[PDB]
């Protein structure tokens, strides 16, 4: 190709140009997903990585793209046997869909930052040779088209990503690694990680996309961050629109995080018209709860985020019980950290810092701080529960003193009259617990002086106190 059934389209000179490009290869019932990414890496490339670059907006040639395009096909091409891994009944093999991962892994350069920005897209594998971890597994996915292989497709967790193919659509793959010196098992199915129920696997209810859902996660890749300090306007203007596209069209049906990231977008600069924010962080929730057995954990953090930042307390400590809920029912295993910084950031520095500036007012009389809510009370106890339950099963363990100690902080900030209000009834503002280490604390959390020191051998299962 391209036999090109989309070529008016070129060149692009605007953010608008970019989105009816996108536009006319949804409408195509297998978008290029090369040709896509390709234009994604390009506009990012000038717009954020070098930027003198160009000041407006880079001018994507047809003449530029087709060149980088037809590279990539030529090297895919060139380097694995069609043929020879043949179409037995139609699908891949897990032959080929090694192959194809194995010529992606190949032409990495073999030294640089695994985790530097704006190498995600098709454009910097075949100018830089470098891809991010989940880059190289959609690579594998374009390069599958490319190949014609309508049965290779994207799947994605919240921290990780491989490919589902074979007899529609159950065999699993992985193509790529995963956090830094964790052996790579590149080719064997995920069931182990499904088996031991560690959240970078969801417990199977990871997202299988089709080629639309695919499009839409080559739009959360990009980028806009041209440093530490300023984004990028005009690369924050086009991934909100692309977003907007793919929600008009029903493409983000099935993709939780893509409705946080758009909500994200529309609370910077709204769109005219559009649902608020706090509409599409219940759509991207209600999409967990539909598709995914309501399993996963950032629909919630993407509310609980917006929440903070509007001071809106008992809704923000909801949405982190929520969070925890769903923790719960997993086992914290290597490779599942990334959720555990959030969890332990969240436990320990935002909520502190939320519930500080709430004490503040409690001397300043002004009655009605969410430190006088035992509903707030309430969600920050299923919040530990649900931790702990977490921890429960776990190879590994989770608490510690440090979360002993903003735990005794944060029960601290409630006045004893509030969090006696609290009914904790054992199955079989009211609350259930299900970990052992609330169970055995619940009346330790409604006394009225908290003791610091039970509390923390409480959770933390320390035995012992000090001798002297
Ligand atoms: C929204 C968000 C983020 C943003 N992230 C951006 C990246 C998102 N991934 C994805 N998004 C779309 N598709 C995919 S496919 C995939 C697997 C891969 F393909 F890649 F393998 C990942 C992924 C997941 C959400 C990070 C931490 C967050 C929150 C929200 C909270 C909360 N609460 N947190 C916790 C840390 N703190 C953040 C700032 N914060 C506040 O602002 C105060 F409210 C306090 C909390």
């Amino acid at each position: 190709g391209l036999k090109a059934a989309q070529k008016t389209l070129f060149p692009l000179r605007s953010i608008d140009d970019v989105v009816r490009l996108f536009a006319a290869e949804l409408g195509r019932e297998e978008p290029d997903l090369v040709l896509l990414s390709l234009v994604l890496g390009f506009v990012e490339h000038f717009l954020a990585v070098n930027r003198v670059g160009l000041t407006y907006f880079p001018v994507a040639d047809l003449s530029i793209i087709a060149a980088l395009y037809a590279r990539f096909t030529a090297q895919i091409r060139g380097a694995v046997d069609l043929s020879l891994y043949p179409r037995e009944g139609g699908v891949s093999s897990r032959e080929l869909v090694k192959k194809v991962s194995d010529v992606i892994w190949n032409s990495l350069s073999r030294s640089y930052f695994k985790d530097r920005a704006h190498i995600q897209s098709l454009f910097s594998f075949i100018t830089g040779t470098k891809l991010d971890s989940s880059g190289v597994a959609f690579a594998v996915v374009g390069a599958c088209q490319a190949l014609g292989l309508r049965d290779v497709h994207l799947a994605l967790s919240e921290d990780h990503a491989w490919v589902v193919f074979g007899p529609n659509g159950e065999q699993t793959a992985e193509v790529t690694w995963h956090g830094k010196g964790n052996e790579d098992r590149r080719g064997q199915t995920v069931n182990a990680g499904v088996a031991e129920r560690s959240w970078l696997y969801l417990k199977g209810s990871y997202m299988r996309c089709d080629r639309k859902m695919e499009v839409a996660f080559m739009v959360c890749a990009i980028n806009p961050s041209i440093d530490l300090h300023t984004d990028s306007l005009e690369l924050l203007q086009l991934q909100q629109k692309l977003l907007w596209l793919l929600y008009d069209l029903g493409h983000l049906e099935r993709y939780p995080m893509a409705l946080g990231n758009l909500a994200d977008l529309e609370e910077l600069e709204p769109t005219p018209g559009r649902p608020d924010p706090l509409t599409l962080y219940h759509k991207g929730i209600a999409s967990a709860k539909t598709y995914y057995r309501d399993e996963h954990i950032y629909p919630y953090m993407y509310l609980a985020g917006y929440h903070c930042r509007n001071r809106n307390v008992r809704e923000a400590l909801q949405a982190w019980a929520d969070t925890a809920t769903v923790i719960q029912d997993y086992n914290y295993c290597r490779e599942d950290e990334e959720i555990y910084k959030e969890f332990f950031e969240v436990a320990n520095d935002v909520i502190p810092n939320l519930l500080k500036e709430a004490a503040s007012l409690l001397e300043a009389g002004s009655q009605g701080s969410a430190l006088q809510d035992p509903e707030c009370f309430a969600h920050l106890l299923r919040f530990y529960d649900g931790i702990c339950k977490w921890e429960e099963g776990s190879p590994t363990p989770v608490l510690h003193v440090g979360w002993a100690t903003f735990l005794v902080q944060s029960l601290g900030r409630f006045e004893g009259q509030v969090r006696q209000k609290v009914r904790i009834v054992s199955v079989p503002p009211v609350l259930t617990f299900q970990s052992e280490k609330m169970k055995g604390m619940k009346e330790l959390l409604v006394a009225t002086k908290i003791n610091s020191s039970a509390i923390k051998l409480q959770l933390t299962a320390q035995s012992q106190v000090q001798m002297k």
